[PDB]
């Protein structure tokens, strides 16, 4: 009847969605970041939405960054950032004045035109620091020159302030590894030494007439870990540095700091995590001190997950909220909020949650001191929504859930409150199209929309977009939850073309109610295929005992649940066995290429083609955090990396069509993998097809890329469909 | 009616064919290398094969080579761990006596078990040299301690004695670059230097967990070459090391050394051809002063052609014999043999050709100074054959083809003569079952079989050979040769689809007699299919004229010349438009790629799919030694490898199949340029697929790969071939 979900619709300036980015500055107004060009001022209190920078941006060589200061008298313009890993802030910096007019280059001392590692304003004043060659360097006032407050960089070996590869990608999950003192005095900054970790060369075909390789620390299992040291200086005098020094639980010689976070203006909570990564201390420290003093401590059989969680304290410095696996009676242990006072004596915990049941809190947003209320999001409603919700931090511990049904057409959520708990920001992020909403706290009134997406409201209802499906399955006192979408003009007699798509990655969640749109909508939409998306053990958002389950048995499990999901999709009669597809990237491109078998043996062959995009293929070739996480330390041969090799299940292979899709210098999932997998392909004698994306990362951040990369992809199976 | 000739076949023990190796050690006998096994010694005068060496060979771990001394009283044997046999002559040695018992390490002074980069026999008693990190060791008596002669080697990057990457791919055609006097008495080496020439990195993705390059100089058109420097030193005495100097003709600044050979135990002949390939030196020095003197020279428009080229000497060192083009009239020069005095004088040459007409000789075997007599291979029958002739080296120059339907149902031959020409060993190698037959040069007759190869005659007449075929065509002043192999069970009614075979490496050809059995006959016996091999402009065996018609032209020419083999072949019945494929490795890949096109417009798409295997994709990033000789030199850019870029090409690219097959460390044909290709595919949107061999050389020296790759190619075209 109308138009159907084409690869042209994905990267159209129609299907895009504008995240206005709010973010408060008071506890009466918010940001308003960008509404497509020009940055706001809103005023909830009384609507008055000023105007701090204009369409100025695009004429900065379209800033690709930009924040305003504190005083808000200035602004923080980056341009020609080029990406390096995840998350990487890296281009020119230049700063201007709030209303408009006169930028200026904001380059270390003596030196040019510079590129620089990262800006950013702190929190009072209009103070900033800027990272120069691993360096870190202090302006106070926006006039006052640069002072190096930290110099012990050296590029690609000794990091301060900004993380390393292994803690940016795995650890720390940022680039950022610097933290301001409330009061904007003291500056702590962890210090990443990868001298004496392994170097790894990665490929180069393209670049010049010679071309050369491109090297980098990066630790696979078993080697040496970058060696980690947080610091803490003045930001006013002298400014003496001082080491935050570690505990000494024998079970702490190895470790990797994974989180830290100032609770008053004089000490810092920080969390040490052991290699091993299955004993956890909390701490608090003494940023003049540098007496770190034990507040916690967690250990597992497994591993310890969820470590960069972030604890909330009261204004004083006093008793905090954390977020933990608690015991939960029966079937494993669920993260619930968690008390304790700041000063807890040695002898036992002041322990006792706040929070429980069989479901999970997965992100603590504030407490309001001012009686009790602590607000979050959780899994309480669906593992596959994120509701808002509040607890009475005295008393009782009352759950009002703020969301539920609230601002319909969109159960996940995502919120932030002002700097008072007064109003907070709303956003959708699904089912139906994303959006921005503006509340207060009490009432829970929508007292007016920030950003609708109109356009791409209007372009989906001009489409046939999929139809969605949650069908909870389930192995052992486990249920696993499994969406399906099917066609949208979906009848019952005409058979379909099964697409699984698999992820996997242990802890986290492939089967929610966010808004999604990629090459798996076209492939539905334009070319009418079912795909089957399920989360098996190993999956995150349902307690320990589930995700725990694939511990040094990577892609076992995950093979049968996946399976079994394939299974009793197979049985439906709108879907036909002779054309059964499978998908996955990155630790699911493993997967992917781990499930290509035949159940049975006389009703062999259940797939017909496979394809996997960067896969991982030997944890002994993958970051240690990630391997020896899962699979426990290597060195005398832990021997659960010769097992989980894909090299063993490749063997089998008769028939299926595989496509295998890698970027030349990935850096994080290197293309050795690629290479030794097709190298057991070849003395398997099996049949392959490989495409590569020479000299390319591991991202795709190039929307030219990314369509490259889904037409190819849609390409494939489309073909290996059509009969 | 009977099996189909299968790749298992092609692998099998059956259709192996058994190479004697005979070589003559006297004027009345040849070694009758390995029967199949056992090393013997036959003596045509008088039926006498004695035994020198047994099945005790595989007992010394199979040594891959051995050589007998010519004192006939030891036996040189190597053996390589970790088997792959190029024949770069590095491998363990060991020393034995001529009957049989009690082997031993050859190993250098003070140093233990320790491979070697050759070994090999001297020309008298029972020396012997070997080179350990590129410096040269002697040893005089078999009990004799080692000496070493040269020490100025360094691993990598200055060579003697051997080649360097260039000198043995390009420049000499061979690993081995030094020269015994023929009385054993001064030795001859050439000395190269690399360590001014850039040095390419080879990409490694296997090995170690941290894969590391492996580096090696290899000079890109227009870079640094290799310096070479031609030694002399005594084997016997304080041996005083001489430098042979150059000539000066300032035409001659920047020169390869491309043969060298000694006339006499005094004098050494040496050609000088200058980097550019269009200026040649043939030259005589004194092996004890140190001084050249010119004994001719040659130039060229376009290029200098078989510049390895050995002369011919009188025992006396008096006048010898060459083999130039000479004009040959019209159309192009031909290459003949010819005749100069020993000491040229000055003025004029001694010029006069023995031979002539338009057919080139292909190879002087031996000169009979007791007479006239000098013996030959030449196209004088059909450029696609070998036959051994001989001429009057006085008064007539009378040529009697010896050869010629002697031994028929083969017409390609290769032959060795006796020490003193009374009796010679004659090969075939075509069209029928190789084998190897001894005659006495008066006479002609076949005074016996040395090897049949039996095994290999039933097992082909058991089944269905493909049908050869052979259709010069033409276009210009030029017949271009066709054959074209047919099915074996071809009718006419049935129409066939189209494999186009092109190579089309200038100077080489395509066409030809010989006894080849690989993936193609696989193609045409059991998927049937027609295969076509055409030698266009570019082609060797047919004058200077059709040679150099492609100088600056590369894959321009041989693009038209293919296409139109493949149009007049489109022209017959038993072919149908619809399934036409092309096939090319190496430059042959290049033209392979260079290929996908549409004749016409209207009549669009020729090809439905092809393939590249090591495809040379830009001649900027291939060898010097090779590119500058057809687009003559770089650096000022002579604009050539601009046009030639078959980048250009696949811009078109439309509907085909595109399968490129690129071993990844590949040394010869850098796999950068199948990079810098797909780069180029992914620009223009076009489609292709990659199968790569993860650290695998260029060559697939592995009976299991080398299968691999063939099933993997055949696998490929039966696929877009079936419909
Ligand atoms: C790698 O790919 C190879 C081909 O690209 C695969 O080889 C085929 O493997 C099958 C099964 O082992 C072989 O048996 C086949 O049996 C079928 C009937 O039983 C035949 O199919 C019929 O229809 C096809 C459709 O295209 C026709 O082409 C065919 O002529 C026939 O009439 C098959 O042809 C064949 O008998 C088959 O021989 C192989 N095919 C070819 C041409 O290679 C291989 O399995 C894959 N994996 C590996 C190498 O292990
Ligand atoms: C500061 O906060 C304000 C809070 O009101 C905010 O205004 C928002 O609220 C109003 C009303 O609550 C929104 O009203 C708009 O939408 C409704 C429903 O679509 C319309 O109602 C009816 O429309 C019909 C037309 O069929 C008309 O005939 C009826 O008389 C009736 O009005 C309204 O007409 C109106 O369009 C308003 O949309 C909403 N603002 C937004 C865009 O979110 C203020 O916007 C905010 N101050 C500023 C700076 O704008
Ligand atoms: C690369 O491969 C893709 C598919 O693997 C090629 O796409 C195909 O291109 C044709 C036309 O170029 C598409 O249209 C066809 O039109 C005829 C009408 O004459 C019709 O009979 C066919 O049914 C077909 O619709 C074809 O649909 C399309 N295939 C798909 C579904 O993608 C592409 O041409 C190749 N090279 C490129 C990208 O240029
Ligand atoms: C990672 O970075 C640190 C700095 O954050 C590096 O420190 C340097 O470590 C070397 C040792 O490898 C020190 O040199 C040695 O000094 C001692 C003096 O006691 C001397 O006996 C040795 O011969 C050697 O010279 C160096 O002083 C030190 N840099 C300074 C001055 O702070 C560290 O090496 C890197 N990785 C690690 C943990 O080794
Ligand atoms: C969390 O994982 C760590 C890492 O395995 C566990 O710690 C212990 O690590 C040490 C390594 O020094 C292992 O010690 C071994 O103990 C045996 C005892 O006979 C000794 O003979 C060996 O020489 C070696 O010292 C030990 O295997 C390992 N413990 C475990 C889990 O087996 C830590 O205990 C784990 N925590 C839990 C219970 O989750
Ligand atoms: C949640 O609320 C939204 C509104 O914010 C709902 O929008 C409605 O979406 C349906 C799609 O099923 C629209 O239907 C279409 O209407 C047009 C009328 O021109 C017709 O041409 C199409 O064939 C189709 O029937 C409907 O117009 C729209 N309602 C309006 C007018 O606002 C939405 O359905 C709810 N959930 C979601 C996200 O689907
Ligand atoms: C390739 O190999 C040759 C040897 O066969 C290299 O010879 C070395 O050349 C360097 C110059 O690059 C010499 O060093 C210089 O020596 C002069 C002597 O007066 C001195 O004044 C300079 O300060 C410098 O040290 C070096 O002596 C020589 N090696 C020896 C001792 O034999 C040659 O350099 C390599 N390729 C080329 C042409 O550079
Ligand atoms: C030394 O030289 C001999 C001289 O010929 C070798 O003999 C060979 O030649 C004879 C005839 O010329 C062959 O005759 C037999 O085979 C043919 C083949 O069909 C028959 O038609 C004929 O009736 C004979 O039966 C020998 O077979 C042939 N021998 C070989 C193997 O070449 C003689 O063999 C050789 N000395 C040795 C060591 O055998
Ligand atoms: C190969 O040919 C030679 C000739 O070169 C044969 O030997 C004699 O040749 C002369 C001609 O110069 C004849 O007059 C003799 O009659 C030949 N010998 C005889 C009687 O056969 C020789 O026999 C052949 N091969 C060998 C040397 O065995
Ligand atoms: C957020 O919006 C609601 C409007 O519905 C406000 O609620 C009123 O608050 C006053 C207290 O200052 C009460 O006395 C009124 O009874 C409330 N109105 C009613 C009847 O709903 C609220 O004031 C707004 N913001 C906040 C938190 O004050
Ligand atoms: C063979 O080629 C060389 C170079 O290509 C010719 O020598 C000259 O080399 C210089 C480089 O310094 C060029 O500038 C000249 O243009 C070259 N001469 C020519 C061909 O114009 C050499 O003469 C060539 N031989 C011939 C005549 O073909
Ligand atoms: C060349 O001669 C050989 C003899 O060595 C011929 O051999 C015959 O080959 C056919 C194959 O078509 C077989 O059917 C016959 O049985 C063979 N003859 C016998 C019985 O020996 C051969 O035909 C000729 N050409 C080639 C190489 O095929």
């Amino acid at each position: 009847q109308k138009k159907k979900v084409t690869v042209e619709d994905l990267f159209s300036e129609d299907f895009k969605i504008h995240d206005p980015e709010a973010k408060w500055i008071s506890d009466t107004e918010f940001i308003y970041r960008e509404q497509k060009g020009t940055v706001r001022l809103w005023n909830v209190e009384t609507n008055t939405s000023t105007v701090l920078i204009e369409g100025k941006k695009i004429e900065s060589l379209r800033a690709i960054r930009y924040e305003i200061s504190p005083d808000r008298e200035y602004a923080l313009f980056s341009y020609n950032v080029e990406p390096i890993y995840q998350h990487s802030y890296t281009g020119y910096y230049v700063l201007s004045k709030i209303p408009h007019g006169d930028p200026q280059s904001l380059d270390p001392p003596e030196v040019s035109n510079a590129k620089l590692q990262y800006a950013g304003w702190g929190p009072k004043g209009q103070q900033l620091i800027f990272i120069f060659e691993n360096n870190i360097y202090y302006c106070a006032h926006v006039g006052k020159q640069a002072i190096r407050v930290v110099s012990t960089g050296k590029e690609g070996v000794i990091y301060n302030g900004l993380s390393d590869w292994l803690y940016e990608e795995e650890i720390l999950k940022t680039h950022i590894a610097h933290w301001w003192s409330p009061d904007g005095t003291r500056l702590a900054y962890a210090a990443i030494n990868d001298s004496r970790v392994p170097i790894m060369e990665l490929p180069t075909y393209t670049g010049s007439i010679y071309p050369t390789v491109k090297p980098y620390h990066y630790p696979k299992a078993g080697s040496e870990n970058p060696s980690i040291s947080l610091h803490v200086i003045g930001l006013n005098g002298p400014t003496h540095d001082l080491e935050m020094m570690p505990p000494d639980d024998p079970r702490m010689r190895e470790y990797y700091i994974t989180m830290v976070k100032w609770a008053t203006s004089t000490k810092v909570a920080v969390t040490w995590l052991n290699r091993a990564q299955n004993v956890s201390i909390l701490t608090l420290c003494d940023a003049t001190t540098g007496v770190c003093t034990k507040k916690h401590e967690d250990e597992s059989e497994a591993w310890l997950h969820r470590q960069n969680e972030e604890p909330v304290f009261s204004k004083d410095g006093r008793k905090f909220f954390f977020i933990r696996a608690i015991p939960q009676g029966g079937r494993g242990k669920f993260y619930h909020i968690t008390v304790s006072s700041s000063q807890p004596n040695s002898s036992n915990d002041n322990i006792q949650s706040i929070t429980s049941g069989d479901w999970d809190v997965t992100k603590i947003l504030a407490y309001d001191e001012k009686g009790n209320k602590i607000y979050f999001l959780s899994t309480e409603d669906l593992p596959r929504r994120r509701q808002l919700y509040s607890a009475n931090t005295v008393g009782n511990f009352n759950r009002q859930c703020l969301s539920c049904d609230l601002v319909e057409n969109c159960t996940y959520f995502s919120a932030s409150f002002s700097h008072s708990m007064d109003f907070f920001l709303l956003k959708c992020e699904g089912p139906g199209v994303p959006m921005v909403t503006v509340h207060n706290t009490t009432d829970k009134k929508k007292m007016f929309d920030l950003e609708t997406n109109e356009h791409v409201k209007k372009a989906i209802n001009d489409r046939q977009m999929p139809k969605v499906e949650y069908r909870d399955i389930e192995i052992d006192d486990y249920n696993l939850p499994m969406q399906i979408l099917k066609p949208a003009t979906f009848t019952d007699t005409t058979h379909y073309p099964l697409l699984l798509v698999v992820d996997g990655t242990p802890g986290s969640q492939s089967v929610a109610e966010k808004f999604e749109v990629s090459w798996e909508t076209v492939m539905v939409s334009s070319h009418g295929a079912v795909v089957v998306k399920c989360d098996g053990r190993g999956s995150g958002f349902q307690g320990t005992k589930l995700l725990h389950e694939v511990r040094r048995r990577l892609g076992l499990l995950e093979e049968k649940d996946q399976m079994e999901a394939v299974r009793t999709m197979l049985k439906e009669q709108y879907i036909d066995r002779t054309r059964v597809a499978v998908f996955g990237k990155d630790y699911g491109g493993y997967l992917s290429t781990y499930i290509l078998p035949a159940k049975g043996e006389n009703q062999g062959q259940t797939f017909t083609c496979g394809s996997a995009l960067s896969p991982i293929t030997d944890f002994k070739l993958y970051a240690s955090a990630f391997s020896e996480r899962y699979l426990g330390l290597h060195g005398l041969d832990n021997r659960a990396y010769e097992m989980t090799k894909v090299a063993h299940r490749v063997s089998a292979l008769e028939e299926q069509q595989f496509l295998i899709i890698h970027p030349t210098a990935d850096e994080k999932i290197h293309f050795q993998h690629t290479a030794e997998l097709i190298t057991q392909l070849i003395r398997g004698k099996a049949n392959y097809s490989l495409q590569i994306y020479p000299d390319e990362s591991h991202y795709f951040t190039s929307s030219s890329l990314k369509q490259h990369l889904y037409r190819s992809i849609i390409n494939f199976f489309v073909e290996c469909f059509r009969i």
